[PDB]
DNA sequence: ATTCTCACACT
DNA sequence: AGTGTGAG
């Protein structure tokens, strides 16, 4: 009722793309370096920077171009592009690597190609039954933060994280195998060996957060990036929440994480305790402010799916500004090089994961519209086939053609996307 | 001119 | 089925 039924991590590989470069080319580690794709035009677009070229200033979506104005010893490593794309292949399967390991100590909820969400809680039980009661030494621990920790009556880093270690550890209560405080320090132990056991298996190091819920998990670990973790407990919330930006909580920064700031004439995360859950459900609907009601006082519900796969396997490709197709042999070609990475991805899936997808959703963006999509259709997918899918998908849209000749697109594309979904056991 | 995935609510 | 939001 407290929200402290549960054990809950989140691990986040710390500049992934970066990582699997370093391991990969010696040269590049401990260096200011990120991943660029189609070095064309702008000489690049960054989709991952080391630690040491952040400190730079140097971003994601930046232009290779740019960030060399930022930074000039800058090295990059190319994504390889295969039937004119970006080819996410090596990533994909150096996160395989990591998603296996952390299955080993629980059940993991893959929730992007580098983070994924572990429930401990059950393991915690295993262990606390294990450890007799005996004390947990900080050499248990020599990653952790203890969110909130010093407090009361040194100047490096190192210096007072152990300090709030020890505090923690002081007041910590090991006959007691249900207080949720211990359960959450046996959880770090468990993060710091699935820690230990992925840089020592892959070379890759991560920062992970210990605490009851996905969304403290998440804000937890990015407290302490890079190669730490950081334990966040109930008590802590009060005080982290009291100058949290809102916009900082998942599935808060957006839209939805606006209106509660422009309506509510709040700033912080804490502000939103002082309103009962009927207003915030009269101003956000039941289910958003049923969720904003509890989440201030740090307590969230949504758990740790069992699933590493992903559901849809998608394949798309921007065509911006003058390069938009506006022929249909255009459309034709560029459709079956989706198709066949599609294909590619697809039959690697069926025999890895004993699983074939049905429904080939496709979508596209006609030059002029705003949005992401601008229209979906789909059809059946029964055969792994990339001349067949770019053949179905160009029949599901070609009377989305305004033109009047047969040969010219008009609107011209933007944006082509070919969607396998809709999976079944093989 | 970032681009590219993937998930889910709502209808 | 098709649209819209959110996040990595
Ligand atoms: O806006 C994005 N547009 C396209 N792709 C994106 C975007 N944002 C994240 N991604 C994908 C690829 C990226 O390599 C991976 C890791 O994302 P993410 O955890 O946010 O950053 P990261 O691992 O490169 O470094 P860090 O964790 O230390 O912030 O997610
Ligand atoms: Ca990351």
């Amino acid at each position: 009722a407290t929200g402290q039924d549960r054990v809950v991590a989140l691990v986040d590989m710390d500049c992934f793309f970066v990582q699997v470069e370093q391991r990969q080319n010696p040269h590049l580690r401990n260096k200011p370096c990120a991943v660029v794709q189609y070095k064309s035009w702008k000489g690049g677009g960054i989709i991952a920077v080391s630690y040491e070229a952040r400190a730079f200033g140097v971003t994601r979506s930046m232009w290779a171009d740019d960030a060399k104005k930022l930074c000039p010893d800058l090295l990059l490593a190319q994504v390889r592009e295969s039937r004119g794309k970006a080819n996410l292949t090596k990533y994909r399967e150096a996160s395989v690597e990591v998603m296996e390991i952390m299955s080993r100590f629980a059940v993991i909820e893959r929730a992007s190609i580098d983070e994924a969400y572990v429930d401990l809680t059950s393991a915690v039980q295993e262990r606390l039954q294990k450890l007799q009661g005996q004390p947990i030494s900080a050499d248990l621990l020599p990653s952790t933060y203890i969110e909130g920790l010093p407090q009361g009556p040194t100047v490096q880093k190192e210096g007072m994280r152990k300090q709030g270690l020890f505090q923690w550890l002081d007041s910590l209560q090991i006959d007691n195998l249900t207080s949720p405080d211990l359960q959450l320090t046996v959880g770090a132990v468990i993060v710091e060996e699935m820690r230990a056991a992925i840089e020592r298996e892959t070379g890759f190091q991560c920062s992970a957060g210990i605490s009851h819920n996905k969304v403290l998990a998440k804000l937890a670990c990015g407290l302490n990036k890079p190669n730490r973790q950081t334990l966040v407990s109930h008590g802590s919330v009060p005080q982290l929440f009291s100058q949290m930006p809102i916009r900082k909580i998942r599935s808060l920064g957006g839209k939805l994480g606006a209106s509660v700031i422009e309506i509510l004439g709040i700033e912080y995360m804490g502000e939103l305790t002082q309103f009962t859950e009927s207003q915030l459900q009269s101003h956000f609907g039941e289910k958003n402010g049923s969720w904003l009601y509890a989440m201030c006082r740090g307590i969230e519900h949504d758990p740790v799916k069992p699933r590493q796969l992903p559901k849809t396997i998608g394949c798309s490709k921007n065509f911006p500004g003058k390069t938009a197709l506006a022929t249909r042999e255009q459309v034709q070609w560029w459709l079956l090089q989706l198709a066949q990475e599609l294909e590619e991805r697809l039959t690697k899936d069926r025999n890895d994961n004993d699983r074939v997808a049905t429904q080939l959703v496709v979508s596209i963006r006609v030059q002029g519209d705003k949005r992401l999509s601008s229209l979906r259709r789909c059809c059946a997918l029964t055969r792994y086939d990339a001349h067949k899918m770019s053949h179905d998908a160009f029949t599901v849209i070609k009377n989305c053609n305004t033109s009047g000749i047969q040969t010219e697109w008009s609107p011209p594309l933007t944006m082509l996307f070919l969607c396998a979904t809709k999976f079944s056991a093989s």
